[PDB]
């Protein structure tokens, strides 16, 4: 053992983790999130898609807390749950503890979300219902006049914008005046990156939106150490966030993204987790700031649920209203990229540019949630 050094020198940084522990509300919330983007990137074919999967079981979950019956049971079972291996009320905890957990400051974390459920004001929110909501989801029930059309919409998107600090300014465009219960649920998530970009790095770049329209957008570039994979027909990156956050991306050649996501499910991400390894790499993103509005009620109900949406929901825990049914429901989610959220090597790294249209999934590592996933077709919304 003469050896020059104790410790090879060329070994790279060692990785190995521990096995990744799940909650059974996680996984429900995971394979849910599956579930509704194959439906969505179905039904929308070229359009960007930003969705909280996390925080539309939630608000739904809180929807389950003043619903009864079958509209009670659709709600609970359609979501993932299995209330034979779930009390209810660890449903409710567990959303409750994914609102904690993002919500500690000690935690670097720029992930901005509301719920809010708008009702007559004509009618007595039972305390019950109020209670809940409150306590296990921060969701406030607030009185509104409908029938005066104009002042909810100001008074919806007022609430979005303070709640959201005027990150999120509109969500709402008119509201029909025999609405009874609008659920109005919002996202902002603004990339923190545990390594930033240098912005003197940052230059113009194309991003093609299809086989014939390109668009010029800045792109940030960064050389490091990233968990990648790649073949010849995909290239795919894990990027961590401060706070025990990661964002995913994965990029197909041109036209070929569809036939991504709609083969997308939890057993083939685990796989691909494997092949993945930390390699030297040059990253390039577009800066970006992207929106996602979404009609929960067309959404859900080719997912199953339906009741709560009809003329007979069963939603006697919130109002004794007789016909009470959510008649309004959106999802709002915004995404911003910017830059702050050495000799040469031997060869040149390979260079992972998402200049086509790519997918990002952004999960929670204390809880495994995921907190954001869709589809960035156009970087110019
Ligand atoms: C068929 C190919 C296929 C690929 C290439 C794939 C990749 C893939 N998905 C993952 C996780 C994940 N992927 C998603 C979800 C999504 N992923 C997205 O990019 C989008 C838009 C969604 C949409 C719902 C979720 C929820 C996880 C976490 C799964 C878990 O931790 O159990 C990971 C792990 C990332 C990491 O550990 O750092 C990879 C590699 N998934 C697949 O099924």
């Amino acid at each position: 053992e003469d050896l020059k050094d104790d410790h090879d020198p060329f070994l790279p940084e060692d990785h190995k983790k521990a096995l990744f522990v799940y909650q059974k509300p996680a996984l429900n919330n995971i394979n849910f999130a599956f579930k509704m983007y194959r439906q969505l990137a179905r039904d929308h074919p070229t359009e960007n898609i930003v969705i909280s999967p996390v925080s539309i079981s939630s608000a739904l979950a809180l929807l389950s807390l003043g619903a009864k019956g079958h509209t009670h049971s659709q709600i609970v079972e359609r979501l993932g749950y299995n209330t034979s291996e779930i009390p209810e009320q660890q449903i409710h905890e567990s959303f409750h503890k994914q609102l904690d957990v993002v919500d500690d400051k000690d935690r670097d974390l720029e992930f901005e979300h509301g719920n809010a459920l708008f009702t007559c004001k004509e009618h007595k929110i039972h305390q019950t219902f109020l209670d809940d909501a409150k306590k296990f989801y921060h969701s406030e029930v607030i009185p509104t006049d409908f029938k005066n059309t104009e002042e909810a919409k100001n008074q919806i998107n007022s609430y979005v914008e303070k709640s959201t600090h005027g990150k999120i300014t509109n969500i709402l465009d008119s509201v029909d005046q025999d609405a009874m219960i609008a659920l109005i649920n919002f996202i902002y998530l603004r990339a923190n990156w545990q390594h930033p970009f240098d912005e003197k790095l940052t230059k113009e770049g194309d991003f093609h939106v299809d086989k014939d329209t390109t668009v010029k957008v800045p792109f940030m570039r960064r050389r490091g150490i990233y968990k990648m994979a790649y073949t010849d027909d995909i290239i795919m990156v894990t990027i961590p966030y401060n706070g025990s956050v990661e964002m995913f991306l994965a990029m197909t050649k041109m036209g070929k993204l569809s036939e991504l996501e709609q083969n997308l499910n939890r057993e083939r991400s685990l796989k691909w987790r494997e092949i993945m390894q930390y390699q030297l790499i040059d990253l390039s993103l577009p800066k970006l700031s992207v929106s996602g509005i979404l009609n929960l009620k067309e959404t859900l109900s080719k997912l199953g649920i339906v009741d709560v949406f009809s003329n007979h929901a069963d939603l006697s825990g919130i109002t004794d209203e007789s016909h009470l049914k959510v008649s309004k429901a959106i999802h709002k989610a915004m995404m911003s990229f910017d830059e702050h959220g050495e000799a040469d090597p031997l060869m040149l790294p390979p260079h992972f540019k998402f200049d086509y249209p790519f997918i990002f999934r952004v999960q929670d590592l204390k809880t495994k949630n995921p907190l954001l996933v869709g589809r960035i077709a156009n970087p110019q919304k």
